[PDB]
């Protein structure tokens, strides 16, 4: 089935404004947070895994490996102190997703990011699937305790260079991120099944799809679901933008903010979006 009239941003805009497009899923990666001064720590190109020499790890990946972390948590928290941002300011792209929520178009945002910016932008727990977890909350690692700690507590521990320990049972306190050797959250697998039935549009932003878990996700949405990619680079996932058989996939190449602004324009949301970014940034400035 053919749902987009044309395989262009204009066509996607037009589809979004039609009665057909009720439920949008966003899939978002590190590219939506780069313009917030969170660089893409994941992808190898960034070279994060070269600044780790001073932590004398057995191998660079050890800094994110759960068993290593439990024995030697100090490098992870030192790194966190090193790279902790001055402010947490969500990007235009984040606020575009806020618009989708408030217009009742957002079914779900699946995010690879742990930076909490979606939450700060006003996306709620129901709206979000944090595929790699989050720094927003932390928990004592003991299964009989699991004392919860807010980011404010974790930040203080990070800045004081005191290893987070549970006030109750003395166990290590770990940010709710998915370390190497830990499994994806159950939430991820459960929401996927149900969501990928009801979805009318996939908005894929700041991820190359060459990389799990979005590579798989994309390939098992219904065949007729239109998919728009907004990314600096070209897309895995089994997308088809270019062939004579292309029917549903659209690529916008450039920065995520600029792509979102362009899409907002066509929807007639540009002013609303620019105003929201300005207002929410000012609010953050006032309370920071
Ligand atoms: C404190 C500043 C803050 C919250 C703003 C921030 C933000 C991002 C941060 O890191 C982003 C990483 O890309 C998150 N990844 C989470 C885990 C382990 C690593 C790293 C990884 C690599 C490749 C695939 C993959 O799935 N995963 C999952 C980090 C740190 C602390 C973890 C220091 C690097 C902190
Ligand atoms: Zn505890």
């Amino acid at each position: 089935e053919r749902l987009l009239d044309e395989l262009t941003l204009e066509g996607v805009a037009r589809y979004m404004q039609s009665e057909r497009c009720r439920r949008v899923i966003c899939l978002v990666g590190a590219g939506i947070s780069t313009s917030a001064g969170i660089p893409d720590f994941r992808s190898p190109s960034t070279g994060l895994y070269d600044n780790l020499e001073k932590y004398h790890l057995p191998y660079p990946e050890a800094i994110f490996e759960i068993s290593y972390f439990k024995k030697h948590p100090e490098p992870f928290f030192a790194l966190a102190k090193e790279l902790y941002p001055g402010q947490f300011k969500p990007t235009i792209c984040h606020y575009f997703m806020r618009l989708l929520k408030d217009k009742g178009l957002l079914l779900r945002c699946y995010t690879q990011n742990i930076d909490t910016l979606e939450r700060i932008a006003g996306l709620e727990q129901e709206d979000l699937v944090e595929a790699h977890g989050t720094f927003y909350t932390s928990h004592c690692v003991s299964a009989s305790c699991r004392h919860e700690y807010p980011l404010s507590w974790m930040k203080e521990k990070i800045f004081s260079e005191v290893t987070p320990k549970c006030e109750d049972c003395q166990s290590l306190v770990k940010p709710d991120i998915v370390f190497f050797g830990e499994s994806l959250p159950a939430r991820f697998f459960s929401c996927m099944q149900s969501d990928f039935l009801k979805v009318d549009l996939l908005l894929v932003m700041g991820t190359s799809l060459q990389v799990q878990p979005f590579a798989s996700l994309i390939s098992k949405a219904p065949l007729s679901t239109p998919r728009l990619l907004i990314n600096k680079e070209k897309a895995g996932g089994g997308m088809d933008f270019d062939s004579k058989k292309a029917y549903r996939d659209v690529a916008w190449l450039g920065e995520c903010d600029q792509g979102c602004l362009a899409l907002a324009e066509l929807l007639g949301w540009k002013k609303e979006l620019e105003d929201l970014v300005r207002r929410e940034h000012a609010s953050i400035d006032a309370q920071s």
